[PDB]
């Protein structure tokens, strides 16, 4: 039908058809009969996977014979979402799929929408390593994702009586069609013991061993030919485990439980000891796994230049103290040539500043988990801490501030101290988030060695998040453009020639209306929920966090409630207000915001006065599969965290290239993204990082704002009276409390501008030629925030490797 | 190469050789450059099942299309073993396939070595369940297997130190390609609760759910194109399930365990609450399932007429008031009608008499998790009692021995009662285990219902048990008489006029002396074991109880021993006595014997007055592949139960039919046997059950045999006096103790009796020829030992069904 979705040729269709019903056949055991739609899904599934098969072995063998340096991308999250319409994609199959399928009487998108989403991440950071996976494949790396397989992705969110409500992800009932397992690489993890110092060196001894089982997903570039693998973990017990007998077996359970579930907390460190296990069960499989490939090429002088492991966050900060065990005590290279290999290899990318969020883990659990790495970990400390003292002499509290150990009540590590001790390269994920880790959190190491740091300016796939979800917008471009901007974003510049366009102005707008209308009645259809598709749609869908500042949106959504029911006959444009996002189930702070968010709706939606012209709505179970349907919707999207809290974001990346213009204070990339738009072209408002510094010095004193503002004033009142909680007016007591008394991010310092930025907003909205131009200008300086710029930043500036744009043979 | 393994046709191994090299390619992932061993397996499992799907989809259509009565035969037992030979066998696939990997350089019978055992079952029960399965398919029966789908089968067993350990059987640990899970019929189970009496009738409610997942293998007959299903429950937990959040994942492993691991205790009852889970968790799955289909045919008064439920010994005895629930609070028909059609629909098999495996579970474990249950059996037991009180008027006594209650310290509920009063019928499975049933312990029940009492002798399928495992003799034979007796069992009697042909003698003898070097050479390559071929082969394998007194068998090995200790000069015919099975983990006695008989060994094995004259070997890890090997290779099968205990025994048959002779006490099948050889060619020795009986009234006096038998006396000295354990010279205290003094299975008794007859045993062994006539005179009488015999009588005599030996189309 469109022709970025490739061709639909005469012998692909009826070859996809006969495999197809092959499929069904032989691999569901159904015919047409008794197949159910889930039966239909995976013909078509296992249909396209076998057009992967000769690829991936192809590229992997190619790897073989060429040798180059190996990329290992070391997260404990991948957020990959579905496998199935991307993969059509990167194969140019898409139009042949979805003529095949119409033949045989089947509608391909439903059976797109029974495949689960891979929800093994809670949010950016998974969803940037997944966009990155895609992009090293695209431009031709020889790079892994390495990471666990667990049983039980990021919860599936319920909504009951406003209240989130938590249900397990079971995403591999079904069976997952996109993995392999690879038993042969079945390799042994240590846990306990103790170590032991023989004449030749120490030895860890008495451990309690957990089997390593990795499963191997494809993971194939953009019409080039190469398919890259990402190697997940499992964990399984050896077979004498606990080998009264009934019990034994049962046991079994323990040490599997290592792969079970993903830790959703990403508000709040939690120093529990099965996050641990997880964390070095990843580190311990994938190093032996990187050295057997290393040695299927005694040297060690030379793992450098064919390793490279990046560390998402610390998550995987134990594969420094693991490179260095196995270096020495089982390759028995002497320290200094160790560390030196280890430094040269490994790379650290921090991914925020919030405290709370920093892995710092008591002494005591690694010490019983792990005592042969915390007795590395001491000796790399004593050894770093002795060129501080010799670079800064006689500043001792430089010497404590900088320790990978913390004093204190409980002795803890510092696991961002040791990744950067242990890194040749530390990066942040957008210019200003950079500039902050070598200003303040990071100052005294920046001082020590200022080559180390770097920035790296985050981006999404252009794959995933534009062609995939976003067709039609696509389509428009490539007739203009041609199609070569998918994998080189920044010829979207060439858009910017059609700002005066008519057709184009008349085709964007088009493409808009269309991705709202077919959003309003998904909406309907699944959740019997009834929206005008003429509002504006305001859109803020991201995790619940405090520094993200939903209840600065909350607030500015009862304003213009208060507004509207103050002078109810006077016209304002539309709003069709959503917010979406998980709260850590912990995390009882954002389970309120959530709340609040459905209790205004409650009032907001079901007022006569208001009418269609304001409605707030509450995205339930906000994931990847989501964020593909509603971002190419949105006209509005709220970036809006306060100054200096958000490292980057990608979900702003995501509306600028789909068409959204966006709301956002001068935070994360937001910064870029106005930069490379044009601060006229994009709406800013709010303190600065500047202006949040000079308000801690004096005090932030919230009184104030709700002294000064009469508006703001009536909005606390409603929330402390009982206007959104009618039969538990104290129900809202807490935000309040924590609004007016200890709020970290000053919501209400922000909230006037805010509100006439938004007035700004709605002007624009009334003129809907000027607000097309406006977006085009955004979607034509977009291309700075494709994963491709990025990736090909880190391949050069600290892998040390060239990406390569060159088809493998066919 | 050989006939009745089919034809390898031009057509079909060019076919089956892209079939497999597609597997290794889409489906295994591998080209021939990396793949394993595994892979090759796998390429030809998936090569071969995919033959099966056709007729697989056409059986169970035609099912649907002609509604003939269905068979559900309900076990908690699947003794499968392997299943890639067996399906080529039945399809007649076998010389193609291993010609076709032949010309890809593979060795097809390397490759069916890496095939996991499915060891769902402990012994003969579970290993009758599997024999049936196969016979069903083949006489055309619209016959389903339902059971549990184990993650861990029968513990692999290892010898250490003499001892047995147990590890887990993680048989599912690299995938089952016989299976296809059936997730929309996915069912749920409920358990706990409590029951509430509403105007209308009963209902159970608060109940914990757990769900039950169907995964179907297939059952194909021999060569007739059907293709039945094996429907294995697995347990799932629901999403909600506990639904601080990571806990709650994590105790889904409750729930789930259900399904987890076999109860390997065959020799105890024990009334463990996870065992009644699992049995009730089977039956209330199944059910469900049976009445889904027989709905997709409101009318219950023709469920008996679509519907025959056999009930494989009590472990699923919950079936009847499972059935009498469902009937009677979900489809609200009377109480009389719903109990008519139960009866009419159950049957019940017996598989023993040993008191201490009866099932007698504790009231307050049915109270607590099946409350609705206990009050339904209640109920039957006061309708049943008024019935034995109305037969038998002041008999105060039968009423308390029939009651389904017994009471005591703990009320217990007796299921074997239970299955009585609620089935049509009732059959023992040897001719005077049945009668044993009559006269002793179902007595009172005979006397009041004696129609209900039935004999069927079990049988074993030819199929696996000589085909498979002895295509030699399948070979010669069917050179002679056709291959038409491979599902007519008795057409081997046409064998009886080639008693006197020199060839065919020449033949069995060579076939026999075969199948030994290629034992003997398995022994060495797989455990580094010396045995001399020429040897007599002394096999006596199966689960170790003290009922199957191996205690007497090892009397026999010591004393043999002693003589040739006596007489070192004498000539004795040499032995290979080998001793097989495990021993259920908490059975100390059995563990015991298995220690016994390796430190006979130990001492035997290495006297060099002794040289290979006798070798006393115990057999690792019997299993049903291990069986296939062992039985092809014996010369004497040991069958020397205590008279009354071996209800029947199936190994025996195997025996058989594979050219061994017997030597036995007239126990369980064994008198059919004889029956059916003449009892001329069979080696009978010792008590008869009617002189276990008068030894029982006098009582048993084991110091009596110890003061009369010299070298029973020796014996018992040298294993009290340490010399079989030097280093521990009391090891065996426990033994001589329970032999002396609480032996209640009469191991002396049958001491003399039992040498003697083995005397006679090595005296026929001395003349090759005339052993090899008696051997053709026990394989020509060996086709009432079919279990196509054996279902066709069950077929005719309690389900109401025709079998019928006709093909459907292909
Ligand atoms: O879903 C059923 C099972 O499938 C198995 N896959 C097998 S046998 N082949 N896959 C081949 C394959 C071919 C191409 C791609 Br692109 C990916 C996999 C997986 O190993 C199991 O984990 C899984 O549960
Ligand atoms: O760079 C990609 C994105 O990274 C995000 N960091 C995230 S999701 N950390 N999660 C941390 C976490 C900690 C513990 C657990 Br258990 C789970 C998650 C930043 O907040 C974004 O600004 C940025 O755009
Ligand atoms: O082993 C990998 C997985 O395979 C799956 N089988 C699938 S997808 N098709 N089978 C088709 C089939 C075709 C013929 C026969 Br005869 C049996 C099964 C099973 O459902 C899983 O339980 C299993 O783990
Ligand atoms: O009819 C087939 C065979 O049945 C056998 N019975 C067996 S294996 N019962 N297992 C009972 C059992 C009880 C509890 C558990 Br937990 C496990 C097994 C008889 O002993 C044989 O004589 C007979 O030939």
């Amino acid at each position: 039908q469109i022709s970025v979705r490739g061709l639909a040729g005469v012998e692909n269709v009826t070859e996809l058809k006969k495999n197809f019903n092959r499929h069904l056949h032989f691999t569901l055991v159904k015919d047409r009969n008794v197949a159910t739609p889930r039966d239909y899904y995976f013909a078509l599934a296992h249909t396209v996977r076998d057009h992967l098969v000769g690829r991936w072995i192809r590229t992997q063998q190619h790897y073989y014979e060429k040798d180059p340096k190996r990329i290992y991308y070391l997260s404990l999250e991948f957020y990959m979402g579905r496998t199935l319409q991307n993969t059509m994609v990167n194969l140019a199959l898409e139009n042949a799929c979805d003529e095949a399928t119409y033949q045989l009487g089947l509608d391909m998108e439903e059976l797109e929408e029974i495949e689960e989403d891979a929800g093994l991440g809670n949010g950016g950071l998974g969803r940037l390593a997944a966009c990155f996976l895609d992009s090293m494949a695209t431009l031709g790396l020889a790079a892994y994702g390495y990471g666990i397989r667990y049983e039980f992705g990021i919860f599936n969110q319920k909504i009951c009586g406003g209240w989130q409500m938590e249900e397990a992800d079971d995403w591999l009932r079904y069976g997952n069609p996109w993995e392999k397992a690879r038993p042969e690489f079945t390799l042994p993890v240590h846990f306990y013991g103790r170590v032991e110092h023989t004449s030749q060196g120490a030895k860890w001894v008495d451990t309690q061993v957990v089997l390593a089982m990795p499963y191997d997903t494809p993971v194939p570039g953009y019409r080039n030919n190469v398919v890259n693998t990402m190697r997940l973990w499992s964990a399984k017990a050896p077979n004498d485990f606990n080998l009264g007998y009934i019990q034994a077996v049962l046991d079994r359970n323990l040490a599997e439980n290592i792969s079970r579930v993903l830790y959703p907390n990403d508000n709040f460190f939690e120093g529990k000891e099965l996050r641990l296990k997880q964390e070095y069960f990843v580190v311990a499989a994938t190093l032996q796994d990187i050295i057997r490939r290393f040695k299927s090429s005694t040297n060690f002088d030379a793992f450098p230049d064919k390793v490279a492991i990046q560390l998402n966050d610390t998550h995987p900060s134990l594969a420094i103290p693991e490179l260095m065990r196995v270096l020495v005590d089982l390759e028995r290279l002497d320290w200094d040539k160790a560390w030196e290999v280890t430094v040269k290899t490994c790379a650290y990318t921090n991914h925020t500043v919030l405290p709370e969020a920093l892995e710092r883990w008591p002494v005591h659990l690694l010490e019983t988990l792990l005592p042969r790495h915390l007795q590395i970990i001491y000796e790399i400390n004593q050894r770093f801490l002795n060129r501080v003292a010799a670079a800064f002499p006689g500043d001792v509290d430089r010497l404590r501030r900088m320790s990978l150990v913390e004093e204190g009540a409980v002795k803890r590590i510092n696991m961002a101290h040791l990744c950067i001790a242990g890194s040749h390269a530390v990066n942040g994920v957008a210019r200003i988030h950079s500039e902050i880790l070598k200003k303040t959190i990071f100052k005294d190491f920046y001082e020590l060695e200022p080559h180390k740091f770097q920035n790296k300016t985050n981006g999404i796939t252009p794959r995933r998040w534009l062609v995939l979800c976003n067709p039609g917008l696509a389509e428009i471009i490539a007739e203009r453009i041609g199609e070569e901007y998918i994998s080189d974003l920044d010829q979207l510049r060439k858009l910017l020639s059609y700002v005066d366009d008519e057709a184009f102005i008349r085709d964007v707008a088009k493409v808009k209306q269309e991705n709202k209308l077919k959003f309003a009645a998904y909406l309907e259809r699944e959740y019997k929920v009834h929206i005008n598709p003429n509002s504006l749609f305001d859109v803020q869908v991201k995790r619940i966090h405090e520094y993200k500042r939903q209840l600065l949106n909350c607030l500015h959504v009862i304003t213009l409630y208060n507004r509207i029911k103050k002078e109810p006959n006077k016209f304002v444009v539309p709003r069709t207000v959503m917010i979406g996002g998980k709260a850590a189930p912990g995390y009882h702070m954002a389970k309120m915001i959530i709340k609040l968010i459905t209790a205004i709706g409650d009032v907001v939606n079901h007022d006569p006065v208001v009418g269609d012209r304001l409605r707030v709505i509450f995205l339930e179970n906000y994931r990847v599969s989501l964020a593909e349907k509603v971002i190419p919707a949105a006209d509005l999207s709220e970036q809006i965290s306060t100054a200096g809290t958000e490292a980057s974001g990608t979900g702003n990346m995501k509306f600028m290239l789909n068409g959204a213009l966006t709301i956002g204070t001068m935070d994360g990339a937001n910064v870029e993204m106005a930069e490379e738009a044009g601060e006229e072209n994009f709406f800013i408002f709010g303190m600065r990082v500047e202006d949040v510094d000079r308000l801690d010095q004096r005090g932030y004193n919230a009184q104030e704002y709700y002294d000064r503002i009469p508006e703001l004033r009536q909005i606390i009142e409603q929330l402390s009276s009982g206007f959104f909680s009618p039969k538990q007016p104290d129900l809202f007591k807490d935000i309040v409390n924590m609004l007016m008394h200890h709020d970290r991010f000053k919501v209400f310092a922000d909230y006037e501008e805010y509100v006439k930025c938004q007035e700004r907003v709605s002007a624009l909205y009334k003129n809907p030629r000027e607000w097309t131009r406006m977006v085009i200008r955004n979607i034509a300086t977009s291309g700075k925030f494709s994963s491709d710029r990025t990736i090909a930043q880190y391949a050069r500036e600290i892998w040390g490797v060239e990406p390569s744009r060159q088809r493998l043979p066919a």
